[PDB]
């Protein structure tokens, strides 16, 4: 039920995934979205300390020099607090989600926005989710490329008939 999505290093795109490539990082999280979205004032306030836990994940921002904790901090404030509860557990989460994104590609790795490359004739996966998703930026029939790894589908895996 809970979606996680994550971002894809890509030179071609300005921003976090340039900066990945850069820093030499296959895929950062970006977050795990449950059902309901939080509203209102958090439980408790994010600390960097408690954000900087959550290691491997680059914050989508330039004014942190996409480090922390900028991403991470909203991601408690709109999908941790009200689902999670306490911060502890999502951590360990969100730590535990991200030390496997590390590891490689996942079991479940899904397109969500492309980034046509003429030269290579690919479609750059700049962000990814575990869940097949409607795509964005992807020209039809045209092979994909996930940090590198070519697939000819927009998953892994086998979603059609
Ligand atoms: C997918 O997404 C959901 C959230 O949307 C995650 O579910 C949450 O999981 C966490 C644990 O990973 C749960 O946190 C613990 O909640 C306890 C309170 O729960 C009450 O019962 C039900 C659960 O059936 C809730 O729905 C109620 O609202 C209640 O409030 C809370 O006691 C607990 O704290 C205890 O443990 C921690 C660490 O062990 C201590 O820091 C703490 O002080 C205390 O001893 C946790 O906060 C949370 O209940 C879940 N919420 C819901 C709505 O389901 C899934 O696990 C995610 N799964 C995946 C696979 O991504
Ligand atoms: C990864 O992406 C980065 C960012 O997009 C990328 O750098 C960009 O590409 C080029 C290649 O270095 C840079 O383009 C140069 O920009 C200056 C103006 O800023 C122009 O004067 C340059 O023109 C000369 O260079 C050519 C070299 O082949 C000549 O043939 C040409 O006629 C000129 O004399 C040139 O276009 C560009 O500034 C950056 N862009 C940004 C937005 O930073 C880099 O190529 C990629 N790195 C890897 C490892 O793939
Ligand atoms: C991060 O990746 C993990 C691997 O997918 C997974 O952790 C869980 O823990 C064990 C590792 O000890 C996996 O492997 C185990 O498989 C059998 C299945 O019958 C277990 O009984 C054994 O203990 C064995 O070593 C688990 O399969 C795995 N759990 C699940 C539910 O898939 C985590 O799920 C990953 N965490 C996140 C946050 O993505
Ligand atoms: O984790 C993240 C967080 C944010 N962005 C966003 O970064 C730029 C900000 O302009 C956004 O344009 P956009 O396609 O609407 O969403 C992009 C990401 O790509 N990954
Ligand atoms: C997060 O995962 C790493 C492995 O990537 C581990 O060494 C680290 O201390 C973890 N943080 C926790 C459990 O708070
Ligand atoms: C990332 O994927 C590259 C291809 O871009 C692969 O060769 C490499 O071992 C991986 N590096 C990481 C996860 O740091």
């Amino acid at each position: 039920e809970n979606i996680t999505q994550w971002n894809l290093q890509d030179n071609g795109t300005e921003g976090i995934q340039r900066a990945m490539f850069q820093r030499g990082v296959n895929r950062s999280l970006h977050g795990i979205w449950p059902e309901k979205i939080c509203t209102g004032v958090p439980s408790h306030l994010a600390t960097d300390t408690e954000l900087k836990a959550i290691h491997g994940m680059m914050d989508a921002s330039e004014k942190t020099n996409y480090t922390c904790c900028r991403l991470q901090r909203h991601e408690w404030n709109k999908h941790g607090w009200c689902n999670w509860y306490n911060i502890e557990p999502w951590i360990l989460l969100m730590n535990k989600t991200q030390a496997n994104l590390t590891e490689g590609q996942p079991l479940r790795e899904c397109a969500v926005t492309c980034r046509y490359d003429r030269d290579s004739d690919l479609n750059v996966v700049t962000q990814a989710r575990d869940s097949p998703t409607p795509l964005t930026g992807c020209k039809k029939g045209k092979n994909f490329s996930f940090a590198g790894i070519l697939v000819q589908g927009p998953c892994n895996f086998e979603i059609a008939v």
